């Protein structure tokens, strides 16, 4: 096997979570618009990728013998007589992204998402993975799980079994932003906001000094009165004065941005789908989004079914109504490689959702 | 890959009819007198045979020495940066918690009953605050100076901003990124950006370790990108690239079909040149 | 959409020939031990059979659990940000009225 | 510093000290509300300025041309460390190879 | 177009039947007329689409005609 195996065992026989500060991170979700907005963009785009079945290798495996129609219809339709198809995808991608990891049962006929805050993987000592645990109160058996991960590099080590929790980066930067921002509202609370001082050595009757500050309160400001200038007589003593602290010096406008950056870029959503820009900008960043942030992640739940089930499968984009392509390109792609006798015409159906037509001649290459 | 990133080296142990990972971080490699390695010494627990590994080992240079056998980790050189920079931040935070804000300064040689000066404090604060209160003039008597001061030290002093950009760059320099990746720009930038990622820093890497497989097994192998959704040429091109070439008999018809990814058609003349 | 958007949650009621809106904020959800959804509880006082209503949620994360059942409303998010704007646009206003000239 | 209060006479040095703290602790506004102060007895306020400042070393130039230096011992161009336009990428690559390697 | 995705997927779960929405009646988003003509133009008379496709897509009945039924070839 790997002779290795009962030494790499004890350096770590038992997974540890890695989404430390829960409460915190699921206030900053229910609270802070940017994380929401972010996290809603990447769950709600990937939820919607369809599944393609291909063929079947001969390797034998954990679920076998499972028809390729009752397969598809699990994947693509309903995933278990009680909950939906969408509800199951956002949960399944909720977990792998918050936790790191994701776990599903299977049944004989049903996938069941299994909440991997409370699940946990215990390493055997022969084989890869021995048993994974729930809740400490319920033991999976191996062949009756499919497990995801995310990367993980833990303590120092380089870590099989566990995951790393993506959010988890991010924190640090959410309280940061929310205290500036805290601190440039109440600056303005704590303000002191004086128009005039005048002073005196004589002591003056404390009743009438404060019906004369409502006077001339009243008095001098241009919405309310109409005079303006002011004769002091007896010794009052105009003192001149300045803005000790000034709001000009908050300038925080860059040091925010940044944190917003910070979060923007952990989820890797380009910034122009955070403005909209001009054609040239939008239409390629789409497919950026698309291709080097979601097609990974789908391409580790799709390796593991295809380890799971041995069917290969694959992600289709295609019925993505935002990255469906213009409709000149695509009709000039297809036309000239039909007319040269490269494609049938069936193909072309096909790829333009159409269902083929059984004139034998729609089946035929044309030479010239 | 990450054991390779990290640790600067990877290790995989064959068995038959099995590839098994084996942590780099555990592994040592003793050097043999004659031929190139003696053995290779897991944990000082287990000795692996040399015909039973693969190796895998990013460059190395070290304490003078150009270095076979060893592998510089790729991710070492970037700590002093993440360091650094933490501490910017951190102390950005702390001066506002340090801050102190005063809005007037009162003054006076006499000696004030103490708890109806902090009465008349908390009085004039909420007055004349626009948000809580009305009035604005404020008039002094019996000798109470008005002392004019100044912010001694400013947060304006702080321009911390082209500092981190620096840091940031240094990180994402390490690993060769391009900032178009992680900005997002026009077309004309985002299209040859993402070829750049991958032709300079991702391939070299799997020609590493596809020419350490190569001479283990023998069979020539090669990495091949064409599945790749991020890369996938554009459909226009490619139908005029193909066409051209199978028009002009330079290309039989099943070799495009197959470049397509399609299925061979059996049928002879897709087989077959066309000389006009 | 005035439900989904402001409150998170949609619910409409089924009646052989007939969908009628529900008010999202009389109905409450009650989890079953075995399937998904037990019952829906209006007001209080009535209790709608699972298979009458149709249910359309909004992502929901709350208290740090992923929150089946629940949804997130949008607007929600946006309140803190209408203070402060408002609070500015007064002081604007009345240091004018405070003015002194 | 945040401020500097003096005198000619002399102070019980532990009730100084809780009154720094409670100055402190009070003006900050991110921990607590007051804002004026009214000195008496004739502490006095003295007004200060920053005598060195972090403005002045504006290295950033000077860095750059260090990093320009070694760019250039190896002959790697810089729109291969930036990335930039097709126009700037596609030639530049075939720079880097035909000239260098 | 994602919200309207969580409500016809929540409906095509209670009724069973397939259900998605339809923007083409949406003024807002109706096409350009130049360019939907060249498109349709071109795929009829290189025998792709059928006549009567075309004029359902441009909203019109279609016509009885069987030719109107027929892929050209040419």
């Amino acid at each position: 096997l790997n002779p290795g195996q009962r030494i790499i065992r004890d350096m770590e026989p038992v997974s540890h979570r890695t989404n430390r500060k829960p409460f915190t991170t699921g206030q900053a979700y229910s609270k802070i618009e940017i994380l929401n907005r972010t996290a809603n963009m990447v769950i709600d785009s990937a939820a919607e990728c369809s599944y393609t079945v291909g063929d079947k290798y001969n390797i034998v495996t954990y679920a076998n013998g499972v028809k390729t129609k009752t397969l598809d219809t699990l994947l693509n339709v309903r995933p278990n007589p009680f909950m939906d198809i969408s509800t199951f995808r956002r949960l399944v991608v909720t977990d792998l992204l918050f936790e790191g990891c994701a776990y599903i049962y299977w049944d004989g006929t049903s996938l069941y998402h299994v909440p991997a805050a409370l699940m946990q993987v215990e390493a055997d000592a022969n084989k890869f993975i021995k048993k994974f645990i729930f809740n400490n109160q319920i033991n999976y058996r191996v062949d009756e799980i499919i497990f995801i991960k995310d990367n993980s590099y833990v303590c120092g080590t380089n870590s099989q079994i566990s995951g790393q929790s993506r959010v988890a980066t991010v924190i640090d930067s959410l309280e940061k932003r929310s205290k500036m921002l805290n601190f440039k509202e109440k600056f303005l609370d704590n303000g002191t906001v004086i128009g005039l001082i005048l002073e005196t050595d004589e002591i003056l009757n404390k009743k009438l000094r404060e019906r004369k500050q409502e006077e001339l309160q009243l008095d001098y400001n241009p919405s309310t009165g109409q005079s303006s200038v002011l004769i002091l007589d007896g010794g009052m003593k105009a003192k001149p004065y300045s803005q000790i602290s000034s709001f000009k010096d908050l300038d925080f406008k860059e040091d925010i941005a940044g944190f917003n950056k910070s979060i923007c870029l952990a989820f890797g959503v380009p910034q122009v789908l955070i403005d909209g820009g001009n054609n040239a900008n939008i239409r390629p960043n789409i497919e950026l989004f698309y291709y080097m942030t979601i097609i990974p992640m789908l391409n580790k739940l799709t390796s593991s079914l295809t380890f799971f089930f041995g069917y290969k499968i694959t992600p289709n984009t295609k019925e993505v109504a935002a990255l469906t392509p213009d409709k000149e390109a695509e009709a000039k792609h297809l036309t000239s490689l039909v007319n040269n006798g490269i494609m049938t015409g069936n193909e072309a159906r096909l790829e333009l959702n159409l269902e083929p037509l059984d004139d034998e001649q729609m089946n035929r290459i044309r030479i010239p």
